[PDB]
């Protein structure tokens, strides 16, 4: 369709994350905007393909993309997506920390098992940190979303040696999100990345806070393992006592 078909409500984040409304039914979307200009044939060829594969990926709890749109007098390219009403999951931990306020284990909950389906769904067909996690208005939780001054708090210890395909580095990944949820702190924290990589290589942190059960503290604790193969699978997750059908998601 076309940028016309829209009409835009107001700018959610600043390329730039845009409120709208489909003029057809009223439905409320969001739409993310990139420039193009000044791109050239081969990066656009990349983009089209990039935005190709994420017009396939439909899952309960990845980011539903439902369209893209070309404006070529802005040289914008419009991709068109759910809204997700509840925001990220980075400003639900900011919210905490200011707060005062840990978040309820049944929420960790939901987020653990949501998004180990995502990664599931992920891994099946072959970026994972709170800014990049979407919350919808039914406890819903959605992974979106697919370099330098940032601390890279979630960076595993194999992938610090050498960047390459694991899955079992994604699993480490969850495990430092799941832990900030619980902790509202990352597990290693540093004012650099040398004082950061020694931190991630000696693989002890403080225990997530008593509140939590001793069997969240444990699982959470086994996907910061510092060796991959002792780290649990989606599999191995999915059978946790913990995760019953109603963290999982609801339409
Ligand atoms: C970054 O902060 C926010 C984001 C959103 C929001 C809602 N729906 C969405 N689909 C998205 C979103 C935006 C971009 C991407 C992406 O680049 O893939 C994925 C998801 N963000 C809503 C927000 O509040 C309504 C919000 O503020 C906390
Ligand atoms: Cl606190
Ligand atoms: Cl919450
Ligand atoms: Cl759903």
């Amino acid at each position: 369709s076309r940028a016309e078909d829209y009409e835009v409500l107001y700018t959610i984040g600043t390329g730039r994350c845009q409120k709208i409304r489909r003029k057809s039914d009223g439905k409320i979307l969001v739409w993310k905007e990139l420039d193009y200009g000044s791109m050239t044939e081969a990066e656009k060829q990349m983009l089209v393909s990039e935005v190709n594969l994420l017009r396939e990926l439909k899952h309960p709890n990845i980011v539903r993309y439902y369209d893209r749109i070309i404006d070529r007098t802005n040289t914008t390219l419009y991709i068109v997506m759910e809204y997700c009403e509840g925001g990220d999951l980075a400003s639900v931990i900011t919210k905490g920390t200011k707060e005062r306020q840990y978040l309820d284990e049944e929420f960790v909950l939901r987020v653990m098992t949501q998004l180990t389906l995502a990664l599931k769904e992920c891994h099946r067909r072959s970026d994972l940190k709170p800014a990049n996690v979407f919350l919808d208005g039914k406890q819903n939780v959605k992974l979106g979303d697919f370099t330098f001054v940032g601390t890279p708090y979630y960076m595993s210890p194999e992938q610090m040696n050498r960047m390459s395909y694991n899955e079992k580095s994604d699993i480490w990944s969850l495990g430092c999100l799941l832990y900030e949820l619980c902790a509202l702190m990352p597990p290693f924290t540093a004012f650099s990345q040398k004082e950061l990589a020694g931190k991630i290589r000696e693989g002890k942190f403080r225990r997530i806070p008593y509140r939590y059960s001793d069997e969240l503290n444990e699982i959470i604790t086994r996907m910061l393992n510092l060796k991959d193969y002792h780290r649990p699978s989606v599999e191995e997750i999915l059978e946790n006592p913990l995760i019953l059908e109603h963290h999982h998601h609801h339409h």
